[PDB]
Formats: C-alpha cells, structure tokens, sequence
C-alpha cells in the first residue's frame, strides 16, 4: 500500500511524541519522557485510500541533529510542531525549516506548521502571527491540543495530503 513516511519536528518538549501517540494510540502522555528517536507504524484509511503512515518522532533536543539530519532526509512530510505557550519553539520553527529545506534539497517540501497545546490559556504565541508565519511557508498552519485530541487528525491527514497533491 502506498506509504507516507512523516517527520514530526521541534523544539524540546512541545509535545511531539503526545501528538504522535495521541494519533496511534488515542491516549495523551501526561508524563515525561524526551525521545532519542521512535517510529510509529500504522495502517490507516485516508480519504478512502489505505495508507501506512510511517510517523518518524524526533528528538528536539540540539545533541541529535545527526540523527535528524539522516531521518530528514528520507521523510516526505514534516510536522514542525512549535508549542502556543512557549514563545522561543515559535521563533526556533524557523531554525527547523530552514534544516528541512537543506537536507531535502527543496524550498517546496510537503509541511504543516503546528501549533501545539492549544488547551492551555497561557498563550503566548498569538494565532495571528503563527498564521503569518505559516502563510509566508506557503504551508497551513494547523493549532492542536494532544491533550483532548483537537487538530490531531487533522494535522497529520492535512501532511498527508499534501504529499498526494506534491
Ligand atoms: N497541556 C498540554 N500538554 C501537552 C500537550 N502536548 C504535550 N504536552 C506535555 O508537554 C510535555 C512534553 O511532551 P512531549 O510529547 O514529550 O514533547 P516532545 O516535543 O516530544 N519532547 P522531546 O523533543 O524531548 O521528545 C509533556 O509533559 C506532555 O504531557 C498538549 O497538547 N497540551
Ligand atoms: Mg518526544
């Protein structure tokens, strides 16, 4: 079947190993836990079509940016994943894209700005400017909650369709 191999990115501890899980295993991880490097295997049906998403959870940590580097490369999407609540993953989304652009070889790489932690009322990354931010990456931005499960579908469904019309 065909197989979209997704990359999710960003900053330490925005929350992209809860968004995965949420997605694979419909349960929010309310623990600490830093991932070094995971895959997530799952077969699904998208728009009628039988898929394997092939999630690639990264570290955001700087120490494994040759582990990044390698698994960047083979990934067809990417989830550049920032949290609403921390102003610093916002401004390192940049950082990421730029990375992304360099080890795929294209400014035109199937993406999805994700605005992570949606639940929580101490916003401090505005809508508006992650909005911006997202239409100047000619990509869509996407705001998500791992916490009660808002957006996540959505974020990684939208990924994948961009990679059919890429
Ligand atoms: N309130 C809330 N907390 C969240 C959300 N997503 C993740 N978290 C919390 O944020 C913390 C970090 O989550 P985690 O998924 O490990 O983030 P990460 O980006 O994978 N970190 P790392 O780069 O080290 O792997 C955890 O305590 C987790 O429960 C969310 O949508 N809402
Ligand atoms: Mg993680």
């Amino acid at each position: 079947m065909t197989e979209y191999k997704l990359v999710v990115v960003g900053a330490g501890g925005v929350g992209k190993s809860a968004l995965t899980i949420q997605l694979i295993q419909n349960h929010f991880v309310d623990e600490y836990d830093p991932t070094i490097e995971d895959s997530y295997r799952k077969q699904v049906v998208i728009d009628g079509e039988t898929c394997l998403l092939d999630i690639l959870d990264t570290a955001g940590q700087e120490e494994y940016s040759a582990m990044r580097d390698q698994y960047m490369r083979t990934g067809e999407g990417f989830l550049c994943v920032f949290a609403i609540n921390n102003t610093k993953s916002f401004e390192d989304i940049h950082q990421y894209r730029e990375q992304i652009k360099r080890v795929k070889d294209s400014d035109d790489v199937p993406m999805v700005l994700v605005g992570n932690k949606c639940d929580l009322a101490a916003r401090t990354v505005e809508s508006r400017q992650a909005q911006d931010l997202a239409r100047s990456y000619g990509i869509p931005y996407i705001e998500t909650s791992a916490k009660t499960r808002q957006g996540v579908e959505d974020a990684f469904y939208t990924l994948v369709r961009e990679i059919r019309q890429h």
